[PDB]
């Protein structure tokens, strides 16, 4: 029954799931299959007349969190569930993955010109797909505020398909594949979504973790040039958890490790050219291999193997100093963070119990950093854990003790603070941030990274009045105060300007606060950022 008729003249057929119609597994690209992979996304020629979108196609192979070349029985476990023809069966993944959704309100017709809301999903760089996002809450809201808007997700590459590194990568120009994805979908959106009611020039992008470190990519893409056929392809964005990514460039030094011993994994470890020999071997053997190098969740932690790098051509320059030196994209944006955002990768080392063995970890996770900034770093962040994330909860949580120091390091140096240094040095637009503690007292985790997606798309909280509410008021009149909230959201400028700059989420509602917690590890990390990148 719904409807669209395509730029190229095709039309297709969608769903109608009552309380809003979807079409779903929209090919956008040719499958990255063959030889075509670890390379950039070809536009999909095609025809897709008379066909029917109604279910998700599958996830872009996924890597096992647990993975490492190591043995161990996390790794065992996730592995044994992975394989599970029940697994395989409900949630899908296939090399052929780069499909698009679009989501509307019931009755929405072509030139509603809606503005647009694109997900972009975020797992680690490793893992990922649409399906788990239901927008219908997302949907539902905006409609009863009288700000309908439309919901868009692409899926992309993520892992070794999407994000190997390596001198080989980069003397190839296919450095970064899983963010052209992204990118081409964006491209797709312009020139597409008005045939579904969208207005091709009031989209907005965000997305969480991974998903809005990508957004800072696409910020920060082609020097800031965001353009399309001479317009933008987004107008704002909205970043839940994640900033710059503090990595190093895509032939540096971890970036060719990790594609050596997927190469040796694979069984390319004799090959002349290990990049055409990688194209050849199975997708079983793929998986294998990678799921082989360490995955998130493994010892290796935030040390991600897959991640977007500097490449010198899409991505010019390391992402801190391009973001000193203004190359990038002149756009409104919402920026934030859960209080507690490095827990659930704390839980990633807890064989470290000494401050020796602190040190250890760190020097081994951050090798460009000398022992004086390691030194400066314990000092900004010390044993004390009463000092730790989950903040502000005194004795509790010591599951070692080192636990809450190495939670809070994490979390501020890939999250939090890396926030507060894109908005000290960020001029673009108006700039707007917050900070959860919706979960204060949760044992173990405290506001954890990700319970944002449980308050914005599956349950309601105080904090869905934030990440549906004022998100959409954002996106429809860039200004979130025009939702109509009891506490006024007030612009950032500075975390030294004089007054309250973030919104704040408790059990109860918002509140305003400062954002001037944690400066000395502000320092330790961010005076000379490269000594800390990956
Ligand atoms: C905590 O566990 C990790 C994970 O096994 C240990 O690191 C590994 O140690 C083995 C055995 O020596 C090495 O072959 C691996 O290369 C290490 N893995 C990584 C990812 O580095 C680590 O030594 C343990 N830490 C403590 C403090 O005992
Ligand atoms: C101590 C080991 C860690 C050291 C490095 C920490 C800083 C580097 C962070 C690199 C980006 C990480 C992005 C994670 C997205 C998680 S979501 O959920 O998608
Ligand atoms: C990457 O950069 C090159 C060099 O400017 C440019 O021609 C190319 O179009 C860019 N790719 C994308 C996806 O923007
Ligand atoms: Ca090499
Ligand atoms: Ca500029």
């Amino acid at each position: 029954a719904p409807t669209a008729t395509l730029a190229n003249g095709d039309t297709i057929t969608g769903l109608n799931a009552i309380i809003n119609e979807a079409f779903l597994g929209i090919p956008f690209a040719e499958p990255p299959v063959g030889n075509l992979r670890f390379k950039d996304p070809v536009p999909y020629s095609g025809s897709l007349d008379g066909q029917k979108f109604t279910s998700y196609g599958p996830s872009c192979m996924q890597q096992n969190p647990e993975g490492t070349y190591e043995e161990n029985l996390p790794k065992a476990a996730l592995d044994l569930v992975m394989q599970s023809k029940v697994f395989e069966a409900v949630s899908p993944s296939s090399e052929d993955c780069l499909t698009i959704n679009v989501v509307r309100p019931p009755g929405t017709k072509a030139g509603a010109n809606l503005p647009v809301m694109l997900w972009i999903f975020g797992g680690g760089f490793e893992v990922g797909g649409t399906s788990t996002f239901p927008p219908a809450q997302m949907i539902t809201k905006s409609i009863a505020m009288g700000k309908p808007i439309i919901h868009v997700s692409v899926n992309y590459r993520v892992s070794s398909w999407g994000f190997l590194a390596g001198d080989e990568i980069k003397a190839e120009g296919s450095a970064n594949a899983g963010l052209k994805d992204q990118r081409l979908g964006m491209q797709w959106v312009a020139d597409n979504i008005a045939a579904f009611g969208g207005d091709p020039t009031k989209v907005t992008i965000f997305g969480e973790s991974a998903g809005s470190m990508s957004v800072m990519c696409h910020i920060l893409w082609n020097d800031g040039d965001n353009t399309y056929k001479g317009k933008p392809l987004f107008r704002a964005g909205i970043m839940q958890s994640g900033a710059m990514v503090p990595s190093d460039a895509v032939d540096g030094i971890y970036g060719n490790e990790i594609f050596d011993l997927l190469a040796s994994n694979a069984g390319c470890g004799s090959a002349s050219d290990k990049l055409a020999c990688l194209r050849g071997v199975s997708s079983d053997t793929l998986e294998d291999a990678t799921n082989n190098t360490p995955g998130f969740l493994a010892y290796s932690s935030l040390r991600l193997s897959y991640l977007p790098r500097p490449d010198g051509v899409n991505i010019t320059d390391d992402m801190y100093a391009l973001v000193r030196e203004g190359k990038y994209a002149n756009i409104p944006v919402i920026i934030g963070d859960q209080n507690d955002e490095g827990t659930f990768f704390g839980t990633s080392s807890l064989n470290v119990t000494t401050d020796a063995q602190a040190r250890e970890y760190f020097k081994q996770s951050f090798v460009h950093a000398s022992d004086a900034e390691i030194d400066t770093l314990m000092t900004a962040y010390p044993g004390d854990i009463t000092q730790g994330s989950p903040f502000d909860t005194g004795i509790l949580n010591a599951l070692t003790p080192q636990f809450k120091r190495i939670s809070a390091v994490l979390g501020d140096l890939g999250f939090t603070l890396a926030r507060r240094y894109f908005l000290n040095h960020y001029t673009g637009g108006t700039k707007y941030s917050f900070l959860s503690k919706q979960l204060s007292g949760l044992p173990v985790l405290g506001t954890f990274h990700s319970n944002d997606i449980v308050f914005q798309d599956y349950l309601l909280g105080s904090g869905s009045l934030i990440y549906n509410n004022a998100f959409i008021a954002f996106a429809t009149d860039l200004d979130p105060n025009t939702a109509g909230l009891l506490v006024k959201w007030p612009e950032y400028t500075s975390s030294s300007q004089s007054g309250n700059n973030l919104m704040m989420i408790n059990a109860l509602g918002l509140y305003t606060g400062k954002d001037n917690f944690r400066t000395a590890g502000y320092d330790a990390l961010f005076s000379n950022p490269p000594s800390f990148f990956v």
